[PDB]
């Protein structure tokens, strides 16, 4: 029996707070003057241009997965009708994120190179492995594992890719593209926070034993994704000097993903130390 | 095997056209200065105020249904990945529509009266009947009937309710609320058009016999919804002089719903003649 939603009877204030944050943060890639990055794009080497297109196709895959499978898989497990509505917004904004990479490709890149990057992503084992792992949990019957997987997608699995536009930005290149990516991050960080909040809400109702099983599962999953991401990073950044920097940014974000789920960080400061210029590019 | 969406390889230009129309038309109820309708609200009679709250709770139910069940039920039947993305936007904007009625209630109405209207909608047989009929098709296994039902929801079933704010607007009352409703209509008319377009695309592939069965089904369904809507209208508008005007507006919109599916109108001009002031309020 479907009932008319009532936003003046909020059972969890967080639902309204996040509804408002996400909807007031609405944007489209057309609002970013991407074409002003053409000059900076021309100063990149062929290897750097290839890297960027490969990175971006990978991010597109993850946003597409989150739009088509991820956010919708969370809907049946919502605690409130307002959460269900927030999830529809999350799903829609994931399609906006995905669409934005095509906006970048269209402005900056040659079609032959973009198509090569799409094909490379179809064949890349580490990329397909992380897509597969997350998808498996979204298709499963355990609602708490779906939320863990979602938080790891939103707060960890994009960041090997987000590093690169932030790096270019710190060097005064592709600054409009970086503005777009910062809009994506602004969404993803709220998504990871909210879904992690809901994970913790749902955990309030389950047994002490299952809580212990899930913490242990969360740590194991993150370690496995982390290992696979190191491999993905090596294959992306091989012909650059940046792999170590990317890896430190992975550890930094891995700790945030854990904190969104309510867990202590796994990665020590010496592994998660990000160049101040990268941090400055994130929050300019 | 999920693949990264590519918006520079559009297989149907309509998908991009509608993506752009709907996303560029993004709005939120907070952008409408609803509180400026408080004075006009105070000039309405108790009977007129009750009518309005009842009308609006009914519309909220239908938007909630379309967000939670309707638009998502169409996703598995999409012809293209871009259509899937447009459907996520449609679903999200239906939640925005639903949320907007709570914005109106919060600004203008007393909570005790709003709650009475919600309860009245739970008990109203004609309202629950149209929700049930549409929901049955959304839960079925016939993708073409889902689209027919959706077009009738978007291009017909809201209009007994949309009449009232358009009427008030023609009389210089609740003009900000009417602006909000016009934003809702702007979305619904595009939704009905696009889903009707897709119905016709999908029909290109089916047998002559099934096409005949579906036309006959569409006419029967619309006649049945029409009869039920006359009853809903009688129960809403009983203590007003407006029932006949509302009914003519129903016939007018019924013909548009049919045209969105590619069919000829059923209702003759003498049944579908809408007061020019109402038409003017729709397109001011």
């Amino acid at each position: 029996r479907i009932s008319a939603i009532n936003w003046n009877k909020i059972s969890d204030d967080k639902d309204l707070e996040v509804w408002n944050r996400l909807t007031s943060n609405f944007w489209l890639p057309e609002k970013v003057p991407l074409s002003n990055d053409i000059p900076a794009w021309q100063t990149l080497t062929v290897v750097e241009q290839q890297l960027t297109m490969r990175v971006f196709t990978g991010l597109t895959l993850l946003d597409t997965l989150q739009n088509v499978i991820g956010a919708p898989s969370l809907m049946p497990d919502a605690l409130t009708p307002h959460e269900e509505a927030v999830l529809s917004n999350i799903s829609f904004m994931e399609a906006v994120h995905a669409r934005s990479y095509s906006s970048i490709f269209s402005t900056l890149c040659q079609t032959k190179d973009v198509d090569a990057a799409y094909a490379w992503s179809e064949e890349n084992a580490p990329l397909q492995r992380k897509a597969q792992i997350i998808q498996q949990h979204y298709r499963g019957d355990d609602p708490l594992k779906k939320k863990i997987a979602s938080v790891f997608l939103e707060s960890f699995l994009f960041y090997s890719g987000f590093w690169l536009p932030m790096y270019f930005s710190s060097r005064g290149k592709l600054t409009n593209t970086a503005d777009l990516i910062r809009l994506i991050i602004r969404d993803e960080a709220v998504h990871g926070y909210y879904i992690g909040y809901k994970y913790q809400k749902n955990m309030e109702k389950i047994s002490l034993g299952q809580r212990e099983e899930l913490k242990s599962f969360a740590f194991d999953l993150l370690l496995e994704l982390y290992d696979n991401e190191l491999q993905y990073t090596d294959e992306l950044y091989a012909e650059t000097p940046w792999a170590d920097d990317v890896k430190a940014f992975l550890c930094y974000n891995a700790n945030k993903a854990l904190m969104n789920l309510g867990y202590e960080p796994l990665f020590p400061a010496e592994m998660a130390e990000v160049n101040p210029a990268i941090l400055a590019a994130l929050s300019p």
